C-alpha cells in the first residue's frame, strides 16, 4: 500500500547534540560512546581543504558540549574512526538498545530519523542508490542523523549523514566511519555517477500492486532473461542476475505469477509505456522498495 | 524533500495489545486507561448486524486479555464510548507522555503507527481526505492503530484505525470514539462520498518545490481567484477561501511568489497538464502536504 519507515523509538533514545565550536551537529550514542561526522571539528571556512588529524589535535576532551536532551555529558576521550569521531564519554545510555552495525549493499532500504539539534524531527525511509547516494530531506545541522533497520527488536545501524552534494542528492558513511561510494568529507568538485534503477525493486513493487488488485500491466508474455537485460541497458536499469529471480521465487509463489512473466510485464511497460494508467496510485516506476519491505507490509 | 511522518516513540510505549475471544488487536494505553475498538467484543459473523450494548452485556472483566508487550494487564472494569471500548486498568502506564485527544479537520495529516499485536511494525504519514477516509496500509489485526502529531514534546491523538472500506480505504474514529464522516462499525453497504483534491495543500507543496529549485510551472499569470474556483470545480478540486490564501501568505512571503500567482500556476497545470515533466521527481498533483508540514520540513 504505502511507504513506511521503522518505528523510530530505539533510535530516539541514542540521539544527541555534540557541538564544538560554532559547529553543532547530531550525534548518535551507544553505551560510553558517541559518534558522530567528524566534520563538527571543522569551521565552515576549513571545509574547503581540511587537515582533519591536524585540526583534531587543536582540540582536547573540553571542546566538545555533548548534550543527551538537556543532561550534559562529560567527555572523556577522543579519537578519529575513518571519516566518524569517536567520543568515549562520562555516562553510558541507560536506554541504548540491542545494536549491530552493518554496511547495507546497494539497493537495499533503510528509515532515517532526521535530526536538528539531538532531538529527532521525523522519520521516512530511502535506499541506498546504486551511485551511492540517497534521496533525503537535510537542512543545517542535520548532519549526524543515523539510518536504520529493526529486526526482531535489534537496532542495525547503517547510515550517518555527512553531506549534500551540489545536486541535492545526500552521502554518507556506515557507522564504521567509511563512506558509501567515492565520496569524502570535503568540499571540492565531486560529482555523482549516473543513477540505475533498481531492477529488483520495481518487480517487488509490481508484485505488491498484483497483491492490491491492480493487474493491468499483465500478460501471458514472457521473456528469456537474457533479452530482458537488453531492455534493461536501454532505459539505465541495472542488470538481472538469477540471485534476484530465486528471492523473488516467494513473492512469485503467493500471486502464482512466475519471476520472468514480470519481468515480460515490465519489459513492456518500459517500452510500451501505457500511458495514463497509475500503478498503486503513481504513474512513476517505483524502485524504493525491496521484496523484503513487501513481504513484511503484507505482512 | 520527501514525505515524513513523526517519532513514533512517544506513541510506542502505548501500544497494548487487546484480545476478545478469537479476536485479537491493538489498543492504546494512557494512565490507567486502554482504549481499543469496541468491535474485539464481535465474532466474525456478528459483524453482519451488531448489538453492541446487548454483546457488551455477556462480557465482563475477564474476558479481556490486555497485554503490554509480555506483562499482561489486569482489566478492572470496562464501559462503551462510542465506537471506542474504555478500560480502567491495574498498572496505569509509566510511559505515558503528555497528551490530548484532537478531531482533526479534513485535509490536515497525521502519521499512523501501523501496530498488529500491540507492537509497531512501521510508520508512515497520511491525510485526512475531503470525504472523510483515508490511504494507509491495514491488514489482520491492525485495527488499534493510532494516527497522531507531535507538536512541541505533546502528543495529539486524533486517530484510531476501525475499519477498511471495499474499496481499500481506511475509515475509523478519534479517541473519542466518534466516527469521522458517515461511517459505522458494521459490515453492511457502506460507500464512500466523491474524493476532491486538498487544493490548499497542492499549493504549499508547489511551494516546497520553488523552495527545492523547481520553478519551470510559474508564470507572470494570475487569477482573480474567483475564477481558479472555477477550474477547480472542473477538476474535482477544493475551492479556495481567503482563508487559506491568508496563511500561504508565509510560504509566499519567503519566496516572494505570491499566492494567486501560484493559483494561476496551477490553473494552468491542470487545464494545459505540461506532460512528460515532474514536480519534486512527481507526474501526480501532491495534495498530502499542509502548509504547516512544509514550513516545518525546511526548517
Ligand atoms: C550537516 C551540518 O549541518 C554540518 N555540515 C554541513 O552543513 O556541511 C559541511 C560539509 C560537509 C562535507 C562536505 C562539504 C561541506
Ligand atoms: C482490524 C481487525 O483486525 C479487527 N477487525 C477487522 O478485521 O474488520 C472487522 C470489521 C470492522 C468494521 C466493519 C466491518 C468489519
Amino acid at each position: 500500500f504505502r511507504k513506511m519507515a521503522f518505528p523510530s523509538g530505539k533510535v530516539e533514545g541514542c540521539m544527541v547534540q555534540v557541538t564544538c565550536g560554532t559547529t553543532t551537529l547530531n550525534g548518535l550514542w551507544l553505551d560510553d560512546t558517541v559518534y558522530c561526522p567528524r566534520h563538527v571539528i571543522c569551521t565552515a571556512e576549513d571545509m574547503l581543504n581540511p587537515n582533519y588529524e591536524d585540526l583534531l589535535i587543536r582540540k582536547s576532551n573540553h571542546s566538545f558540549l555533548v548534550q543527551a536532551g538537556n543532561v550534559q555529558l562529560r567527555v572523556i576521550g577522543h579519537s578519529m574512526q575513518n571519516c566518524l569521531l569517536r567520543l568515549k564519554v562520562d555516562t553510558s545510555n541507560p536506554k541504548t538498545p540491542k545494536y549491530k552495525f552493518v554496511r547495507i549493499q546497494p539497493g537495499q532500504t533503510f528509515s532515517v530519523l532526521a535530526c536538528y539539534n539531538g532531538s529527532p524531527s521525523g522519520v521516512y525511509q530511502c535506499a541506498m542508490r546504486p551511485n551511492h547516494t540517497i534521496k533525503g530531506s537535510f537542512l543545517n545541522g542535520s548532519c549526524g542523523s543515523v539510518g536504520f533497520n529493526i529486526d526482531y527488536d535489534c537496532v542495525s545501524f547503517c547510515y550517518m549523514h555527512h553531506m549534500e552534494l551540489p545536486t541535492g542528492v545526500h552521502a554518507g558513511t556506515d557507522l564504521e566511519g567509511k563512506f558509501y561510494g567515492p565520496f569524502v568529507d570535503r568540499q571540492t568538485a565531486q560529482a555523482a555517477g549516473t543513477d540505475t534503477t533498481i531492477t529488483l525493486n520495481v518487480l517487488a513493487w509490481l508484485y505488491a500492486a498484483v497483491i492490491n488488485g491492480d493487474r493491468w500491466f499483465l500478460n501471458r508474455f514472457t521473456t528469456t532473461l537474457n533479452d530482458f537485460n537488453l531492455v534493461a541497458m536501454k532505459y539505465n536499469y541495472e542488470p538481472l542476475t538469477q540471485d534476484h529471480v530465486d528471492i523473488l521465487g516467494p513473492l512469485s509463489a503467493q500471486t502464482g505469477i512466475a519471476v520472468l512473466d514480470m519481468c515480460a510485464a515490465l519489459k513492456e511497460l518500459l517500452q510500451n509505456g501505457m500511458n495514463g494508467r497509475t500503478i498503486l496510485g503513481s504513474t512513476i516506476l517505483e524502485d524504493e522498495f525491496t521484496p523484503f519491505d513487501v513481504v513484511r507490509q503484507c505482512s
